[PDB]
């Protein structure tokens, strides 16, 4: 659309995806929520997860509203994630690079509000010695900002969601947890959130 | 060629590779076909089908097209993909990122017909244990744009192919479906389409 | 060389590699062959074949010609492939993407002629079931631009020979066949040339 | 902050990367600490150990450094690494390219202060004949500048807590040792100093 | 550095990587070496080795050379080896891409003078068949120029180091060899020249 590609010059003109979009005194509140697909497998040797997850990321980025009276017809784009800033997200836990399957895009609002919804082939650290036990085995899979405390960066849950988890397979769910968590470092000085998604599963049969 | 020159730059001048290329009102109708050329492997434990397969697809892209008589012997172009706009076309059920085997180009034409023809070799979560009986294991592989709905992106079927099918292998092809279909999400107004393609194969060696 | 140095400059100055070096009327002939140097292993379950070739291409570019007056020294020199348009050949009955082995540079000629020689190593389909009968198993390797016809790009074949075949390993050459061919597909008008690389091997003893 | 940009806009145009920050006749001390989260394997035949550690780094850029008056808000910055001088570590006894878990970003303080804590998972040469003994294994892991001798960068140990060691897991822990040290080579005469980590570990039972 | 800075702008100024940096008529003399460090593995059925080398190649690179007077405390530079021409040594038969541990920068003295130590972790084709015997297996590991002849790049071989032979692991060493020729090849000319490494090595008792 040419009020889309308009809109696309402007956006660009003098955004840095290197910088946060924090406005004067006041954190960019980030919505985060993982919701399990599949449990590929589980390494009982090594004590590792191979899991499937789809990541629901909102953030308000102040830098890319606009006015819906100077572009008609545009009311969102897709975005190419590495056109614009996104939260610094580490998982915790992890013991392998994330393979992102998805389309690497977000949407983007007049508003500014940016939704990145991807979907993550991750292998995690985790105690899986209960896997063939009624208890089964649980994981602690921990997330946050690695360089952001929370005065620039505020880690908030969004409603979780476990209707994708996959009927087939070996494992089965006995239990979901998502909490947001705050701590003081003895490093730091400032506060930092995390959210700590909690599985517990064990094998059918 | 030197029109064709002329043209690069041109083609380039003021495009955006990141913007759809609907025109007023309209959504880009993108072709869509896959032709299933060998199922690789399958992982009973983990239930996933390692696939290749030969991806037809085509769309109108009003801002690639040009005047043939500004550029005389120029019908067609070989453009590398990253240089123009392409559907986000995700495959839902894929566990592994897709490997793009034929070299990343598509070809254009003076009325802005963009045609992308790539061979992938991609993993998908699957419910393999049938594979050793007569009815066979099915796959159900959705595709479909990530972030466009209907009124951006109209996704459409084009006739499929299962003459591209290695013959030899130890998978036969019981069944081979392609429906296309609109999905509505409890996030959205606006529906997403997508097209399915439907497997069923069998281990030859099964008896 | 200080006309070495001048030469690259002018020889980016207004090149574009996606532009296919047609000149009025007439293709780009493509001069091509591949020798087998070693077979790695085979997979008779899944009917693949892991292979290792030596590629030998050579076309002529007329935009990357010069006067040799112009720059004394200047014979020939060694540019990086992706400074300039390479064939886009494709490997029909590829299951898996190229491993190149050696450095990705071509030599020119002041006339322009490039000359591309890497060794790939690549992972084919094949069946791969007689490998242990005196028959042996045969692929038919096809190789072929993807997106230019006949009209604008000429495959040709050169004369390759077995020499570069690695003398210890579990396989034997039965046979090494190469031929050239046109063909055309629904789609297109002009037909499609191509190069079939075939081979008949057998686990040794 | 709208200072963020103007601050990322400068240390962008006017900053080398490649440029190590010593200030006239002074090395850039650079301050390290390793800390082991978990062994992840042991290859008793290939003698090879699969770890992730997660790495503290720091040291003073002066050429990072700005007064508040500056960018008024402005206290710290995530900048990423590939916009900073890095120092050049190596893993002397690494067998694999390190394989880095978090996101690739530095902390840098307006007094050019930068912290770089990455969590990597590497796979090192390594003596694990002894793993199934009471005595255990001993890897004597080397890390230092491959590039810069004393005077240019002086690594310096820093205190490194073994409290993320991973609870679970095969392998529990006889000892953990950090020395530095200053190596002299045959080439150079000025000496290139670097850190040991030294572990000793064994199979649980 | 504040001169370093200074000398990064004009170290930058006209040059391209591209040159091979011949003075009229006179090819760039490249000194080289290799030190295997441990034979991780062999695969007696696909014959191959999978081996660590050190790496010494150094070479003089006249438009590297600076007045030390214009810049004083620069005596050496560490330059990403992207950044410089560096020579297109092919390993003939390697059948993987090489793996470099080390940090992929150069030292560059005052006089041009670039020397380059990498860690290369690599995949050689190879006849392991006699490594459980007494004479042991021997792989003739060929290097070498992939576009340059003998008047545009001189291979010279330097001292040869066995003292970093990692002494666990299952392999010792019967004898290590490095020679240099002058191979005449039909197509060319003028000659290629190559470095072999020969080693021999077997399964200890
Ligand atoms: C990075 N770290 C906080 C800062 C910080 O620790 C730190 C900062 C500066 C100096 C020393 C330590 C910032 C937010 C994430 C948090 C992560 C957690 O600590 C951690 C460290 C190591 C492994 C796993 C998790
Ligand atoms: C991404 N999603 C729709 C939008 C949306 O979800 C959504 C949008 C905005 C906010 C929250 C959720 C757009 C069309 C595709 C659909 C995909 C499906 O989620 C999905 C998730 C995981 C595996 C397979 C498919
Ligand atoms: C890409 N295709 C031709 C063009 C074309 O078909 C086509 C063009 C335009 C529209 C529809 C179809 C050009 C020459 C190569 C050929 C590729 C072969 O089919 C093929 C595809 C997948 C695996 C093996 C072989
Ligand atoms: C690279 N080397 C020093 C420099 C140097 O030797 C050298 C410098 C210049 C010329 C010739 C040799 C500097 C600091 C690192 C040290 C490491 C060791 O060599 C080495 C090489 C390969 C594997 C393990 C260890
Ligand atoms: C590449 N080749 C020479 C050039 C040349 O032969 C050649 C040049 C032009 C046309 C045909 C052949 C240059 C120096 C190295 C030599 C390498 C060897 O061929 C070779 C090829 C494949 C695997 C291992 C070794
Ligand atoms: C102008 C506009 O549409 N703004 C919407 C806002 O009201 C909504 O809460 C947000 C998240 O979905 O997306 C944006
Ligand atoms: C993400 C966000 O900011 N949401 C809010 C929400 O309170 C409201 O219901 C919505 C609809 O206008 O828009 C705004
Ligand atoms: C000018 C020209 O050749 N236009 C063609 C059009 O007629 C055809 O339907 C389309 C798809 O093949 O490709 C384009
Ligand atoms: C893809 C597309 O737009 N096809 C149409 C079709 O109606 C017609 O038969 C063809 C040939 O001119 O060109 C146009
Ligand atoms: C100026 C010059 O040397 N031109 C040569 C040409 O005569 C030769 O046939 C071609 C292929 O080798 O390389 C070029
Ligand atoms: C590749 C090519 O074009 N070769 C031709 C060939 O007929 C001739 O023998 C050679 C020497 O001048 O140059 C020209
Ligand atoms: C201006 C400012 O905040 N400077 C601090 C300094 O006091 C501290 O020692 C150092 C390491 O944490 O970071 C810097
Ligand atoms: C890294 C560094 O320089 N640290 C010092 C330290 O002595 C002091 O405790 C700190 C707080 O002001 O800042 C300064
Ligand atoms: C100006 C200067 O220091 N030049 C030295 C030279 O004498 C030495 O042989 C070479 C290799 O180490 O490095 C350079
Ligand atoms: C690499 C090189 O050119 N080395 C030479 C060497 O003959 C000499 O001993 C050294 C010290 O000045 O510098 C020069
Ligand atoms: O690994 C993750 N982030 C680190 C960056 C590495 O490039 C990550 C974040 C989330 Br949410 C998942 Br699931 N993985
Ligand atoms: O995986 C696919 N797209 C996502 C890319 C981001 O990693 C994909 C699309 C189609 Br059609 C296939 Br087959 N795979
Ligand atoms: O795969 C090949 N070419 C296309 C690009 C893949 O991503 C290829 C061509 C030849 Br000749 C070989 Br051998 N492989
Ligand atoms: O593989 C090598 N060079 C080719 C470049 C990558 O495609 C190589 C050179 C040396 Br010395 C070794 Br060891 N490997
Ligand atoms: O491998 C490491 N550095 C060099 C990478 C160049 O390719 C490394 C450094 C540290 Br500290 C660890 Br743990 N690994």
């Amino acid at each position: 659309g040419e009020f889309q590609r308009k809109l696309y010059k402007e956006l660009v003109k003098n955004y840095n995806p290197d910088v946060i979009p924090t406005q004067r005194d006041r954190p960019v509140t980030v919505y985060f929520s993982l919701s399990l697909l599949q449990i590929m497998d589980v390494d009982e040797k090594n004590q590792v997860v191979d899991v499937v997850f789809w990541l629901q990321m909102s953030w308000t980025d102040h830098y890319l509203q606009w006015n819906v009276s100077e572009y008609p017809g545009v009311k969102q784009v897709s975005v190419p994630i590495s056109s614009l800033w996104v939260p610094d997200l580490a998982a915790y836990n992890a013991i392998s690079k994330p393979e992102v399957l998805t389309p690497q895009l977000a949407l983007v609002n007049s508003s500014g509000h940016v939704q990145y919804l991807p979907s993550i082939r991750q292998r995690f650290s985790c105690d899986v010695s209960g896997v063939d036990t009624e208890s089964g085995a649980t994981c602690k899979l921990k997330f946050g900002s690695w360089t952001h405390h929370s005065r620039e960066l505020d880690l908030q849950m969004q409603e979780a969601d476990i209707s994708g988890y996959i009927p087939y397979s070996r494992f089965e769910l006995v239990g979901v947890t998502q909490k947001r968590s705050e701590r003081f470092y003895e490093c730091c000085k400032e506060p930092y959130p995390d959210v700590t998604f909690t599985v517990t599963f064990r094998k059918k049969g």
